[PDB]
């Protein structure tokens, strides 16, 4: 059972957090959740065709969070790390069904 | 969104994880998923047409593990709890691709 990378940040930091391409079958079923210490995961932010590439949940209003998305990559970027972004992010595909995560990351200062 | 219930558990005792059945739109896309600390969640039992209610996932043979299934409950049992017991359990329901958590409990030892 795969183990969350743990990412260290000092506060105003940018950090990028990684999903790979790679094995990822449909890219249209791939999406990002955010999950704040002690609260439910949360839908973030899917791919989506586009020229961005990536469609940010419609509850969430902050800029400083953004995506890089290409051919290997569906990378989860945020500038000015803040203390309340720490948590733990799951990048998971939806196949049926099931939510199948192939990796996430503890977000920690 | 949503709190997690913290519940502090006891070797060899029970527990039981609450999730709602009566805000859920459709229950065949009902599911518990278990999150080992510093892992990954992976899908672990989903409701499946009512008869026990419930299916465990197929990677998973443990007979302490039991639900209370109802019009009104979605509960995860446990009997005789041990250590990697502990964790967090999350209750969602699958709507067009996004999965939506409506209540999760996290187990400490």
């Amino acid at each position: 059972i795969k183990e969350l990378h743990v990412k260290t940040v000092k506060r105003g930091e940018n950090v990028t957090m990684e999903c790979s391409m790679s094995k990822v079958t449909n890219k249209n079923n791939l999406a990002w959740y955010r999950q704040s210490f002690g609260k439910v995961p949360q839908y973030f932010v899917r791919y989506y065709s586009s020229n961005s590439g990536y469609k940010f949940a419609e509850g969430f209003k902050d800029s400083r969070f953004s995506m890089t998305v290409n051919d290997q990559k569906f990378d989860l970027n945020i500038i000015g790390a803040r203390e309340d972004d720490g948590g733990e992010y799951f990048c998971g595909e939806v196949e049926g069904i099931i939510i199948k995560f192939t990796s996430g990351t503890r977000l920690q200062f």
